[PDB]
């Protein structure tokens, strides 16, 4: 739920910060290991909610996966 994915992502984005992960190098690497997604536009618009839940709920996870991987 939004309830979740927003605190979430937030999070996420905390997270990003923290490794230094600008302009778009979570990008490269879910580039490398899912596909080119989340050059630092689709993040924005999921911390913004910009993707009304049915994106989000699959998004949320491949993102947890990548925070456990950071590659």
């Amino acid at each position: 739920d939004l309830e979740e994915l927003e605190q979430f992502a937030k999070t996420f984005k905390q997270r990003r910060i923290k490794l230094g992960f600008t302009q778009g190098d979570v990008g490269l690497a879910m580039g490398k290991l899912y596909g080119n997604d989340f050059s630092q536009t689709t993040i924005s618009r999921f911390e913004a909610l910009n993707l009304s839940f049915k994106n989000m709920c699959k998004l949320k996870p491949l993102l947890e996966k990548w925070l456990n991987d950071a590659e």
